[PDB]
RNA sequence: AAUUUCUACUAAGUGUAGAUGGGGUUU
RNA sequence: AAACCCC
């Protein structure tokens, strides 16, 4: 099998939680010596810690920044592209480069007191000098001796950043945005000064510094002269715009005092614009995260309750809308529309359909520049453009339409729509509103919530798109410099959104966890023997049952000085040893000058260890890597820490070709568990004293009333302590032990009483009712406190079949002479379907995946999620697509998506198959009432990180897909985007012409028969060969050539005869016969059909009537796929052509037999269709030689699918 | 309506079938 | 605020 290759490839690691159930005594013990107290405390200070952590880092920037009056690069920077230099911005273009570059790196230099600011001593010294609150320093000092909890935030407090570009950066903020609105400070503002009189200026200064000699360079062009990094944000900004000392009135700045020559004298030079403020603090903080939702009354509707200026900006951007007609005046060509799917939908908004615009920039493209790569080009060059301006709009303009003046119409009924919702909620914004039921319970006031927050959230994403892409050139500033204004503050309302959304949808639980230490900071930092009385934690096990004990703090060596008890019972404790990393830890530690002395190397060693000869590069060879491997070898000879603890039985120095090839040996072999016993009874003595603190690791199959299939994590962990694991799963260390306590009460949880029947809900389940002889709960696991345990566990982390799995498997596909494969479609009528065919095409199975089967003892119990999600579809319309109802949707689908990926693992294990799948990256799916692209994205993330260890949870463990022996047969998941080729055994193939094809002559409709004018259907029917009526078997034939046709080069066979054959759903729904209803036009209007080629007579023909109806017969003539949307039972795929042996394919005559050898259904064709794609591809490989497969182009364009499709039936 | 957790459950009576990397860090 | 570090 080509899937037995595929092992031991890679390494992965997985995180297993558990649950901890205290043994013993520990939990009085715990409770009496409190524990557990500044554990928790710790994590409700942490926030608060980083709070003030920040407040360090603020007074570090406004310290050294403020200091900071370099600009020794230049304090003019005169070279900005005022006069472009260097033959047009060439070594002036690197010359500014060069300037942007340097700035930046004198303002980043680790600063003054770099070292001491993220690192230890800030909590330990630092912070507490620095804070004057007893009770802050109380805080800071209660984190003493932990402050690895602050990791991650010192490494985004500072390593988000360095010497770069990027927001994070202060640099990046001073320079590379705030020097560019302060670029704009030495050519006009002088002229500006008309308006800004000597009186203004000398009232403004007189409020702020009047120290500060005037305003200075301020709001011109060209360079700049006096800012650079920071000198005052805010009094800069005080100035610009405007500000309020403590006189009350608000002393204009120099912006409202431009308005009066644009209001009172009426001019239009525009305004200036505000220094960005660094970032909150200087990079991070955070502003409209606005938390606290936790009750019912929180956050108080933050739409027009606590923020009524989101209410403001809808009548900013409603005056910026009736604004519009003098912004033609001053450019309306720089008004942009980003263009993306905003594009259509602006289309049929302001003209009349969604494609309108695009048609009428190809036919720009058509005038200067029909085939299938025309195409290509044609939308790649679309997509390149990133906004369309509203004069290129009124250009494009089909007739008389005022593109800006239709745009206004719609924004005014948007912003009506929005007070129309305003009006339906004012009890909510009431102060006296009395919440009765809840706000998880009373789905009219949530209700009222959606709908308001809808009704903005609908507007702000249709103004998005009128900003343009960002970087235009005529941009009138008097509408995007509003506009830009009200639309930040309108963008918060996603925040808002969210924020009340996921109040309403929560789980009535909480999953909160504190970490807890037991008085360690390192506790449980590994697993190693050697430092046991550091971690204080170990693994034991009696029988089968696992458990952690935790020595105390004062009884550290307690389980050290443990024996065994010959007689009597016995724990098993772990003898954990690992070598970390031979490749650094072996030069590390014998190269050092304390190994300087039993096995001393000398100075051109250590400069072997330094330079990079030993790493990479032409300086290593074997003289210094065999000389390093012996020296090492010895020097693990003369290391009893690493000699006694694993036997490293080697192999000849002459065989290692490099250091790598020893070091494997070094990590396989350095790494041992063992088991060594330990009194039960002193052990347990231990814990009841309150020296040793025991917990069972435990899940639901370590029950002993758990019977069936463990959880694969279960067995993970099993299998870490077991003789056949080799090292294939090995417990890497990090540990952590959480608490999570108590979020619901036990007598508030909803009981299915003792000894009363409960009704079982599975249809398809033969018992209704239960009846059980105890209580069950919902939710039981959080009403109590609970313990979690999480474990990393290192699968496979000495690999040892290394290979390019892509290449890999292209090759064993090129010389598989019957290569399975599995398409996978997500369709309408079914979630997915899925169609396995052969190496010749032929379908060998068929099947929806609508209901999974669950294989239990001996019985199959089938549940059909496709009616589970009809059912809660139908709870979603009643109860208006409330938030709750969505959400269960989706996780159901989720739930769905995981047992799919069970079902086609094993499909997988069978065929030994590759994967076909749909890339998500390119075209799209109606409205199939199953995965839409979200979850279909998840289901390809969970099929790729399954098939990163594809192990089966029934097979013995050793064997190949088995716990310790699974399959790699994918490549670690990096984006969604990345999924577009091949991933290992999935295939993304594009999934155009799949489903509306004739799975046995190839046709596909390439026609457009969509009435357009008389004129155009004369042309149509002129354009058959023959349009006749063959009397014999009561069909029309139209004979076509699809060379006389436009856009059809797709097509192989071009000549193909269509018939008037069987019936169409006219969803309009009715069961047109074809035949009949083409003899009844005809009749109708006086049509002899039995005079040979009747082309001619219909186009003598002049009703437009006529013509519009044999369109439409001729519409639905191609229609292959015919649904009637309701009832289920009528869905079928009808082809128009007859194959080789005359028949015409009905995939109702193939829905019945058991066996079909042709798709059962429309769904069925595209799965079959998405394999057979992939089909082509390894007759691709074939064809090629097996260096060059991975070369290989395994995107199929419709062409080739075309003859493929064509040409193999 | 029980769960390391999630989804579906009751699935043979305190559970069943699958899946399940955690932890910081970002408005 | 999607992907970003360490496991």
């Amino acid at each position: 099998s080509k899937l037995e290759k595929f092992t031991n490839c890679y390494s992965l690691s997985k995180t297993l939680r558990f649950k901890a159930i205290p043994v013993g005594k520990t939990q009085e013990n715990i409770d009496n010596k409190r524990l557990l107290v500044e554990d928790e405390k710790r994590a409700e200070d942490y926030k608060g810690v980083k709070k003030l952590l920040d407040r360090y880092y603020l007074s570090f920037i406004n310290d050294v920044l403020h200091s900071i009056k370099l600009k020794n690069l230049n304090n003019y920077i005169s070279l900005f592209r005022k006069k472009t230099r260097t033959e047009k911005e060439n070594k002036e273009l690197e010359n500014l480069e060069i300037n942007l570059r340097k700035e930046i790196a004198k303002a980043f230099k680790g600063n003054e007191g770099y070292k001491s600011l993220f690192k230890k001593d800030i909590i330990e010294t630092i912070l507490p000098e620095f804070l004057d609150d007893k009770d802050e320093i109380a805080l800071v000092n209660s984190f003493n001796g932990f402050t690895t909890a602050f990791t991650g935030f010192f490494d985004n407090r500072e390593n988000m950043f360095s010497e770069e570009a990027k927001s994070t950066s202060i640099a990046f903020r001073c320079i590379n945005e705030n020097l560019t609105r302060y670029i704009s400070n030495m050519d006009i503002f002088e002229k500006v000064d008309a308006i800004f009189d000597k009186h203004e200026v000398q009232e403004i200064k007189e409020k702020i510094l009047n120290s500060d000699y005037d305003v200075e360079d301020f709001f011109e062009g060209e360079f700049f002269n006096f800012v650079l990094t920071q000198e005052g944000i805010d009094v800069y900004n005080a100035i610009i715009g405007g500000f309020v000392t403590e006189s009350g009135e608000k002393i204009k700045g120099l912006n409202e005092y431009i308005n009066l020559y644009n209001q009172k004298t009426k001019q239009k030079l525009p305004k200036f614009k505000p220094l960005y403020k660094q970032v909150l603090s200087d990079r991070e903080s955070l502003s409209f995260y606005g938390e606290g939702y936790t009750s019912d009354e929180e956050v108080l509707e933050v739409f027009r309750n606590t923020l009524n200026k989101n209410s403001e900006i809808f009548s900013s951007i409603k005056k910026l809308e009736k604004l519009f007609k003098n912004f033609d005046e001053y450019s309306s060509a720089g008004i942009f529309v980003k263009n993306g799917p905003a594009i259509s939908t602006i289309s049929k908004d302001i003209f009349g359909e969604w494609n309108v615009i695009r048609d009428k920039w190809n036919a720009e493209y058509d005038d200067i520049h029909v085939t299938e790569k025309y195409e290509d080009d044609r939308r790649k060059s679309f997509k390149k453009i990133g906004s369309f301006s509203l004069e290129q709009l009124q250009e494009y303009a089909d007739a008389d339409l005022s593109v800006v003046e239709k745009l206004k119409e719609i924004i005014i009924q948007k912003v009506d729509e929005i007070y129309k919702v305003y009006g339906s909620s004012e009890k909510l914004f009431d102060a006296d509103f009395v919440l009765e039921k809840s706000l998880k319970k009373n789905d009219a006031v949530v209700a009222i919530m959606k709908d308001l927050l809808d009704s903005v959230k609908s507007f702000e994403n249709y103004i998005k798109a009128f900003f343009g892409e960002g970087k235009e050139t005529n941009r009138d500033e008097s509408f995007y410099g509003d506009f830009v204004l009200a639309y930040d503050i309108l963008l918060k309302v996603d925040h808002i959104y969210d924020a009340i959304r996921n109040y309403v949808t929560q789980k009535p639980y909480s999953k909160d966890k504190f970490k807890l230490y037991f008085q360690n900071p390192q506790f449980m930092g590994g697993w190693d023997k050697d430092k046991e009385t550091d971690y204080r934690a170990t693994i034991l096990r009696y029988g089968s049952k696992y458990y952690l004990a935790i020595m105390d703090k004062k009884y550290a060596k307690c389980l050290q000085k443990i024996d065994k008890d010959d007689v009597n019972g016995n724990y098993e404790k772990i003898n954990y040893k690992l070598l970390p990393g031979p490749n650094k830890m072996l030069p590390k530690v014998f190269f050092s000058k304390k190994w300087m002395a039993y096995y001393n190397p000398s100075e051109d060693i250590q400069k072997i260890y330094k330079n990079g000869t030993f790493k990479k590069g032409d300086m290593f060879n074997l003289n210094d890597c065999h000389k390093l491997i012996d020296f090492f070898k010895d020097s693990i000879s003369r290391y009893p820490k690493w000699s006694n603890a694993y036997d490293f039985n080697f192999s000849e120095t002459e065989k290692y070709k490099d250091i790598a090839g020893f070091y494997r040996e070094v990590e396989e072999q350095g790494y041992k568990v063992s088991f060594e016993s330990a009194s039960k009874k002193e052990v347990d003595k231990l814990v009841e004293e309150g020296k040793l603190y025991m917990f069972q690791i435990y899940n639901k199959d370590f029950s002993d009333k758990s019977h069936g299939t463990p959880n694969l994590h279960t067995m993970y962990f099993k299998l870490l302590f077991d003789e056949n694991n080799h090292g294939q799963i090995r417990l890497s260390g990090g540990a952590e032990l959480f608490m999570r306590r108590a979020s619901l009460k036990k007598e508030e949880l909803v009981v299915h009483p003792a000894n009363s029947p409960i009704a079982n809900k599975n249809p398809d389940n033969p018992k209704k009712t239960t009846t059980l002889s105890y209580d069950v709960y919902k939710d039981k696991r959080f009403s109590e406190d609970q313990y979690e345990l999480h474990i990393p566990i290192a699968i496979n982390k000495c690999p040892k079949n290394i290979f390019k799995i892509n290449t890999e498997v292209r090759v064993l596909l090129k010389h598989d002479d019957n290569p399975y494969v599995i398409g996978i479609d997500r369709g309408e009528r079914n979630l997915l379907y899925i169609v396995v065919v052969d190496g010749k095409g032929n379908i060998v199975e068929q099947y929806s995946l609508n209901e999974i089967i669950n294989n239990f003892n001996g019985i199959r119990i089938k549940t059909d999620y496709h009616s589970l999600l009809d059912k809660k579809e139908k709870e979603r319309f009643e109860a208006r697509q409330n938030w709750t109802s969505i959400e269960n949707i989706k996780e159901l689908k989720a739930g769905y998506i995981s047992q799919v990926v069970h079902k086609i693992c094993e499909l997988v294990e069978k065929y030994d198959a590759v994967i076909a799948l749909e890339d998500l990256n390119s075209g799209f799916k109606n409205s199939r009432v199953k995965v839409e692209k979200q979850v279909y994205q998840k289901f390809e993330k969970m099929l790729i990180d399954k098939l990163n260890y594809m192990v089966d949870k029934k097979s013995n463990p050793c064997a190949t897909g088995g716990a310790l022996k699974g399959y790699q047969i994918t490549n670690k998941f990096e984006s969604f985007k990345s999924m577009s080729t091949q991933n290992g055994f999935i295939f993304y193939i594009p999934a155009w012409l799949t489903s509306k094809i004739d799975p046995s002559t190839g046709f596909v409709n390439l026609l457009k028969t969509k009435y357009t004018s008389i004129a155009d259907s004369k042309k149509f029917i002129s354009s058959f060969d023959r349009i006749m009526y063959v009397p014999e078997e009561d069909l029309f034939e139209f004979a076509l050539d699809y060379k006389n046709f436009s856009r059809t080069d797709a097509d192989y066979i071009k000549k193909w005869k269509l018939y008037s054959y069987g019936n169409r759903i006219r969803i309009f729904w009715e069961e047109v016969c074809l035949t009949s209803a083409y003899k009844e036009l005809f009749n109708k209007y006086g049509i002899n059909y039995q005079q040979g080629d009747i082309r001619a007579l219909l186009c003598e023909q002049s009703d437009k009537a006529f013509y519009s109806s044999f369109m439409a017969l001729m519409s639905l003539m191609l229609q292959m796929r015919n649904s009637i949307t309701g009832r289920t039972d009528v869905d079928f795929l009808i082809s128009p052509v007859k194959n080789s042996d005359g028949i015409f394919y009905d995939s109702r005559n193939y829905e019945a037999q058991e066996n079909a050898i042709l798709p059962k259904n429309a769904d069925a064709n595209g799965a079959y269709n998405i394999a057979r794609k992939v089909l082509w591809a390894i007759g691709q490989f074939k064809k090629a030689e097996d260096e060059k497969l991975d070369k290989v182009k395994i995107a199929i364009s419709n062409k080739e699918w075309l003859e493929y499709a064509q040409t193999s039936v």
